């Protein structure tokens, strides 16, 4: 009673999880699905932050730094209950059970994937308010700017294995947490796994709903200002667009995150765990 | 009964809070604000002495470790029970369950934010007669009036912005806090919540008051020797005035801390565990 | 009841443990050995992406940065209860109490070996899918190509060697784990432990099922615009072939690592506290 | 009765702590003042240790791990219960209540200064006597040096503030470990504030009983061969005495450390948590 | 029940583990001080792992790093319940309580060391068969080469201090792990008393019983391919012989290891808490 939970109990307490969130009342999971949109955009600024000023440095060494800034986000998820899409794809465990519909898994998922846009969303206005862009002599934003632009990239195939690999490391996270019992413990088994994920440079759909609509708000609201310290133009940065966003990254990593935590981590678990 | 509190239990325990806070004893409330005003002040300290000489360290590297180093500040303050005037906002959740009155929310924030003010303007004075400003040959004091003299050429929009994203990280952290149990548990928690805000340059009303304040003091009554090492003049900091750090930074930066953590953390969490 | 086991008291939950892993249904056995397989595979992709750019850094320093995140593999492991062949060696314990036969120990290790080698297989293909080979300009894939290269240039009796002192530290690792009570305690007491095998190039069987067969697809698939960007050529990867390793690495390493963790871990411990 | 102690009972337990402290017996208090005198050495030691080398490395960032290396000395003297004369200065907690009489205060207080120097300079021989100051190629002994020579140029009012800075800190993190329960609570707890004296350069009395009379002796005692390789003389440590010691740095260090444990910790919780 | 043990408390569990020790079966004794002459290698070569490379970083920086790889080994020890003959030296508290007899002490020291030595001998062995001195181009061998050439170059009253110095920190180290009660308690109260011992050159005769053995079998055996990687010839290390090894290192830091542990840890702790 002091001792972490067993394989076969965390399992239990996944399935208890699903229930719990699939049967919440909708404007709750819109609610907390805003806050996990606005955590995800915390993590990533705290990312961009800790890797502005780093091509001195070793790439993996920078890489792996930022990854444990952007595992705050993922703590702040679990521990104030926020809903994630990538962490409610492990309903599935409670719908494999049969213990929820498909039409409450279907409206769960669209109800936290749309707040998580609003609220990811509602983070770039408030960055973008503030300046931030400007930090480092504009290296703050064009390390944002960078970002966003390769990850629009990628082929459909790469986006969609880049999203299996990110949501199966968010999703065992997130399943070894359910082992922790403290805050500590739920925390710290939290910031490797994201690291890695981060450092390893995976996709995952809420967190690149900040980073690229971030990055198109730079390339077209930016001062010349902000050109001439960056050393760059707008046109360096053409294939920033919504279009892109949607077609090249938002829909292959969504459909490789769904892959990744529901397949991989959620019903292979439950055929462990729980078929029995 | 070991285990970490959920996010419901969460709210209930800040909602105790704000009811204990707002009805302690008015001169216990001015007492443990004046200690927090002191322990802003060391972290703010920590952070200036562990960024000195990181010119040639990587931006966002230099500014993460400074940033865990005023982390300190904010686990003084959860931990010893200081009034601290940004999480003294999450009062805020007492007042919309009815349990407190608006008189009881403005006399305790009053209260906090002159305390508050004493012990950051009391460790001021503390700091100038150590000699501190000329530690690493006078780059000490040159860290501050470059850290002060940023923090007044923000637009009153970028300031307020930039104080709701510092009480959404603080307020989050304090929130994370009431789900720990024991100290390790509670202090760790808040460690990367408070070095993002200080690594990603938001502003807090309370930091602010010690940073610029001394700045002022340095650019005044600094030595001749202290401009002959750091190779400057008391007018390249002439806009480091008392009236400029009100209406330039605390006024803004203070209307921002209130709508980070009261509307942000407090109403929001209020709203979905509370407002039933 | 709260504090850590005794070594009397960890030597009778790893025989416990071995009778539960050695009668567990077979298909369970596979289903968590390709987890296992995946979890190292997750490990080494971890030490490859921290490891990248690391030339200009200190060897040391950089073999025990890229240890520790190896080191997440493990913790997964033991967290999540999958078999991995190097720590299901310690069902010897159990063999030796006569608890379990030879043909379970014999079925058990065939069952974990096989299901090991699918998971890392399968984890090749997903992150040749990924197009990560072509990270850091092609950084990413000639680390894993010189890791891959060095580990098939071992003589018989340092491959056989290299393997005991890899399994000897994975299993002290997962014998201290059996003190531990929670999941904090588990995870960090396996983190230096680990993180000196991989700094200390010690060889481990199911850790290379993914490192060389990983570098012989990047060797035979990889683009002309990966050979141009790392200025190098198939060609200098020439022994990167399956028969090599197996015969210069998977046969010796593997027959190690049954000697390191079986013999020095599990047969010592079972003399001392269990032959009674 | 698992989680923190509350700041209205942590007073209590500083109350309880110093009736014990000024009633134990006399020699009892001595033998273990002498244990935190060599404590305190030892964690010079490894500061000295650690920050052998480091003009190229960024000043704060050397100065915070050696901070983190001096905090090892106050983790011995909380859990080994050792009696160091900057803590013991909470005993006026008890003398305020009314639980301790003033030459009850004024006996312990002696006893564990002058137990305190006996340790400091008991391991000063034993330094000396390891021959560690010619490490690093004599810029062991070289750090020494010129941390002793700064420690005795400061005005009486600098050294006295410092004092007040440093044993502030020291008690903070003392009363700090009171809410703590186990072994990594109070230990971790103390690491930041310690950190935070040491680094930003704060002046412990205890400290200084070993630094500078360690300084004295190698400057008396060094080899020529110390000279040649650190490139100096004896005469540019010429300040370096017993009487600059005591007038210079050990009178004022040490009254401003009354005042910042006594008055400011101390006096101030029993004000708030005890006066009642 | 769930809270740090205290002084007193500590001290009757070091009286109780004397007589536990003191009284087990001699084979038992000699078995687990085998593990605990591998236990102290593995941290050894742990060290000259991350230690390899390290001449352009900060000395103190590297001797700090390389440290708390070292600790790993104590750990070990301490949670595994191998015998060290350094920690066995505090079975003096049970002879000093009158609980064993001197016969007894002795016969339980001499199986101790005896045993300690066939592990690291054993594990010198191992480390010659994997080719580990021609890692980072012999760069690993050199750095044990160095480091074992610097062991036999010190006076007898040099290497006795460093003895007491180091057994010092190590029993203080074991001493502060009897507060703990959780893995994590026990294991980290070690790390930083281990690193300070390390990084410090202080003189541990186990560890020694693995570093010089080993540099002398490189000397002796290694390739020419060696030394021309290296740069250097045999005849640069002359003095690492197995007579210059028991004369110069071996006696008089066993000598100091007994002073350093028993007299100041055990005999000081029984004298306040037990001679009662």
């Amino acid at each position: 009673p002091f001792d972490l939970l067993l394989p076969a109990a965390m399992a239990k307490v996944a399935e208890e999880a699903g229930v719990y969130k699939a049967t919440k009342h909708p404007l709750k999971t819109f609610y907390l699905a805003i806050t996990a949109g606005v955590f995800i955009s915390i993590a990533f600024v705290f990312y961009i932050t800790a890797t502005t000023g780093t091509g001195t440095m070793p790439f993996g060494m920078a890489k792996l730094v930022g990854g444990i800034c952007f595992s705050l986000g993922l703590i702040l998820c679990v521990v104030c209950g926020a809903d994630l899409f990538t962490s409610t794809v492990l309903i599935v465990v409670a719908k494999a059970s049969g213990r929820i519909t498909w039409g409450q898994l279907a409206k769960n998922w669209l109800n936290v994937y749309f707040g998580n846009l609003v609220g990811a969303l509602l983070f770039v206005l408030l960055m973008w308010l503030s300046g931030e862009y400007m930090t480092a002599n504009g290296q703050w934003g064009l390390n944002v700017l960078q970002t966003a632009d390769h990850k629009v990239h990628h082929t459909f195939i790469e986006a969609v294995c880049l999203g299996i690999l990110a949501n199966l490391m968010v999703c065992l996270a997130v399943w070894m947490s359910y082992s922790g019992r403290s805050l500590m413990d739920k925390a710290f088994i939290m910031v490797l796994p994201v690291a890695m994920f981060v450092a390893s440079g995976f996709e995952h759909s809420i967190a690149n709903m900040f980073m690229i609509p971030m990055g198109i708000v730079i390339r077209d609201f930016a001062s010349p200002e902000f050109w001439t310290a960056v050393g760059s133009a707008p046109e360096n940065f053409s294939h920033l667009t919504v279009m892109n966003f949607i077609t090249d990254n938002l829909i292959p990593v969504t459909i490789g995150n769904i892959i990744g935590g529901g397949l991989l981590v959620g019903l292979t678990y439950w055929v462990i765990y729980l078929r029995e």
